[PDB]
């Protein structure tokens, strides 16, 4: 064993939640140990019950958020159980060399592999499967993508010498899906990913998704699964898109501090309405809630948001601030003496 | 009346022009009073006379630019005359709470509502209708979107302690439209927005506009309606797109100072060729004209610019500067002694 | 002759290579003389041998990279040989006035023209043909676009007072193509550009390319034409896209310093995973290679990368650094005592 550092095992949690971590740390570098198990399975992706043949890390779309600190080593055990049908691997955009690790991690069903990469670059980054050739886009748009956050050891800052600390963190993975339709326009079902491939590839080629979803399905983060917050809390929202651009917006809020390219060596932008996640990247926004109520978090192509699945909700508890906004007069009949031309 | 500030009524003007305002001000905060009247009407959107069932604020696409200063309060009377067929509301991306105001402003035909929001965030911002669900994209891509500018009280600056002042301002609202076609490819006409909806939604779902226009129609800002300027003038060009990305470019010019994310707390970028307006945002560019003549202002997807409607012109008066550019030799026959392989 | 500066003739080279130049210079301003010869010709654009009716500067897609310094004058002789069928011109996004030069450079087959523009703006910039109207997008998506780099006279810097110097430079021109298909889905062939136009325009209108290629064809920069580098070298990668957005990513690497909007008066961003070239612009990234092996350089819409042609390779010589990344355990059977749920 050449590398003589303490080891720490991390238990991942399903998105949009994030495993326990420290923001700032005075611990030295560690070997941070993670396990990812590939799971191919049929999943429900919309509110009408449409299914499709997904491929996942750890059973979720997105794959879980991994969080480490600058200078840590990340030792990932990737497992491809023999119930799976395809080979898989992993490419970390946070890592240096061998196609992000993909060239060192190709495993057949029944195999596992252990990759270590040094976390030399701060930010949020995509990770994704990339077996080779046309299998690269297919595995990614089938769900095989997640993100990793590499925090500075002193935690986040505003790029102007002031520390920033979040009260809460959520990870929003956005997924573009390409579900085949029959001649009548109904979504087609298949018994395996391999059977779905040819028809799926034809949809992929036209670069227009059938669905754009957060946390793996339309409505996943609405209703009973809305994201909780409180007035006053500084919330970090990490957003990834491994294949296609997105334009996040918090309806009724702002991005107080936004790293749209997602890299903490760059000062954030302030007071954004809408930001831009380039396909193949993660970004992050901090917002301090000022008002209670429901907020919609969307990609601000509103067709994608409302009609293809890409809306989440926050439910924020606290007291309303009438100075920031008030209904001066409730809806009422237009006065008879009005002229409205 | 809890809020004891002076009130000022603003008369809006149709785009691309902007109502009278001060850049820098020493007045304290005011309650700035605006009126927006929803108008559903058939409108001509291209040079072949194609019509479509539009929905507007104040009869225009885009809706008018509102201009206030940081710390002002904005009291908006939204009116939905009883000649309209649908409910409408308004979401200000500049505002904090209640989905930007949409949750406090839903009005049926025959009603009006009064919303007040504090202008706490500087920049240019979209405002748009957002009734709920699939009606959100439909009302926005039918034309119900505009912008508001919240200036710093000291006016604009270059992010490096130098004041910037514009001689002229224009507001370019870009609109993506989704007009149904019949089996022969001809655009379909309808008698009401409700009748157009189902067919329109089908076009919307494929995320490919039929038209991309400035100021509501192909050719709106060309010919006799070209934008005027003079050599030496510093012109602010505000650009909004409430649903879809755009990439503005001034052909023959530059962006001297560009806030592509549109927020004045961030230093502008300098000397851009082309900039990027993320769907769901406004941005702004300053340019000091150096040469007279015709300039085309486009989105630099040139197919959209030339073939789907997204070109404006500036006509700039003044004297040509042969140091910056000259025709050394006019077109002439290729010399006989030339080799051109 | 009013302009009394030394003249220097530059011999252009085919992309992805770049003509000999100095980074930093103490020479004063010069008149830098370039020749571009339009060539319309059928070209092979994919690995199955698909052809299409291309239009080029100097016989290549992209056109060659021109490199000058701030304050130089650029005197371009544009030649349209009489074997061509169409008029052509040139618009420099680096230039000020007359639609970038397009309004001074329209030439019929059999003619040439000489344009001079002052290089007042630093950065990488697109140049492209723009005859007028619908011919603008058609000539650009037929291949008539390249880039020019205007270096500061002191060479590049990190925006924080430190000089940056590249060991190598490559120019990656990305081209979106719109090749017609017949009723069976096979790509159609034509005998001239004029014959291809009507069918091509119909594909263009739907804003979905059939191919997205680097250096004019799928596979152009893979295999024997991979880009060479060595561990330790700082490589500048200039990327242009004259019509459509792109999201470059170096698989297994990063962008150490990235000017995504492409203009050297703005500090670069650091440590990017993926960056964004807005359609109608050039950008640039510096990366110091740290690991040997194969790197893929893609647009990170992976469908475009793997299935529509947009992948290049770097082959990097040197010694592997096991500290940055190592395969701890090669692929092996999942242990019997494992639980992987
Ligand atoms: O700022 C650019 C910088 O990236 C460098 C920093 O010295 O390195 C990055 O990658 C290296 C991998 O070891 C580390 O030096 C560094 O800690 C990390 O951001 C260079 O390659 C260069 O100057
Ligand atoms: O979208 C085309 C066409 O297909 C139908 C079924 O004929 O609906 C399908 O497509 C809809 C939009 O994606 C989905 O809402 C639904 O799950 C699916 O069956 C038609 O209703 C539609 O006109
Ligand atoms: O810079 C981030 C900053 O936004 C803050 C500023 O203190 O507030 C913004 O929203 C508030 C609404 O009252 C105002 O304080 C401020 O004037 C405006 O930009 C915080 O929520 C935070 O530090
Ligand atoms: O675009 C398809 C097809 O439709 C036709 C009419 O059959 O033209 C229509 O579409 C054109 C492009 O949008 C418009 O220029 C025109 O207003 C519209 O009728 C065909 O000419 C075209 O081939
Ligand atoms: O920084 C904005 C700046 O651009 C200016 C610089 O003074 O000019 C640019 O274009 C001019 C063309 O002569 C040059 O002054 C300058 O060297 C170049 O970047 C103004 O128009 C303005 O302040
Ligand atoms: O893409 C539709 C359909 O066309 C066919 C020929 O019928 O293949 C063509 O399109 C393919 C994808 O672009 C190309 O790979 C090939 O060069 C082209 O002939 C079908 O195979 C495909 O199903
Ligand atoms: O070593 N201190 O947390
Ligand atoms: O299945 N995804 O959260
Ligand atoms: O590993 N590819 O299916
Ligand atoms: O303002 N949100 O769509
Ligand atoms: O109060 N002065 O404008
Ligand atoms: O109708 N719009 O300017
Ligand atoms: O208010 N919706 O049609
Ligand atoms: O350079 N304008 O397309
Ligand atoms: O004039 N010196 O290179
Ligand atoms: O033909 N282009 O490199
Ligand atoms: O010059 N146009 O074909
Ligand atoms: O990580 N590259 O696709
Ligand atoms: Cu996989
Ligand atoms: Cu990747
Ligand atoms: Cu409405
Ligand atoms: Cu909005
Ligand atoms: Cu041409
Ligand atoms: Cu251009």
């Amino acid at each position: 064993d050449d590398l003589k550092l303490p080891r720490q095992r991390v238990d991942l949690v399903a998105p949009p939640f994030v495993h326990v971590h420290e923001q700032a740390t005075k611990q030295g570098p560690k070997i941070m140990e993670f396990k990812l198990v590939v799971q191919e399975k049929k999943m429900v992706i919309d509110e009408k019950g449409t299914t499709f043949q997904a491929m996942t890390f750890n059973g979720s779309m997105p794959g879980p958020l991994m969080v480490v600190h600058e200078g840590d080593y990340v030792e990932v055990t990737l497992v491809n159980p023999a119930t799976n049908t395809m080979p898989h691997n992993i490419d970390f955009h946070s890592a240096t060399g061998a196609l992000g690790g993909g060239a060192l991690t190709l495993i057949n069903p029944g195999e596992q592999v252990v990759l270590r990469w040094k976390a030399t670059r701060t930010g949020v980054f995509v990770y994704h499967c990339a077996p080779g050739g046309p299998m690269i886009p297919w595995h990614v748009v089938s769900g095989m993508n997640g993100a990793v956050m590499v925090l500075p050891r002193d935690g986040l800052n505003d790029g102007h010498g002031h520390s920033l600390r979040y009260d809460r963190i959520y990870y929003i993975g956005e997924q573009d899906l390409y579900v085949p339709r029959d001649e009548k326009g109904n979504f087609k079902s298949y018994d395996s990913p391999g059977e779905a491939y040819s028809d799926t590839e034809e949809v992929m080629r036209k670069l227009t998704p059938t669905h754009v979803v957060f946390n793996g399905k339309a409505g996943a983060l609405t209703g009973k699964n809305a994201l909780n917050a409180n007035v006053g809390e500084n919330v970090l929202i990490v957003h990834s898109q491994a294949n296609r651009d997105s334009r996040p917006h918090l309806i009724g809020g702002h991005g107080d501090y936004v790293w749209e390219t997602g890299k903490f060596s760059n000062a954030p932008e302030t007071g954004l309405e809408t930001w831009f996640i380039r396909g193949g990247s993660a970004g992050a926004a901090l917002y301090k809630f000022l008002q209670p109520g429901i907020y919609a978090y969307v990609t601000h192509n509103l067709i994608e948001a409302a009609n293809l699945g890409a809306t989440a909700h926050f439910k924020v508890e606290g007291k309303w601030n009438d100075d920031l906004m008030t209904q001066v007069k409730a809806p009422a009949d237009i006065p008879t003496g009005s002229t409205n031309e």
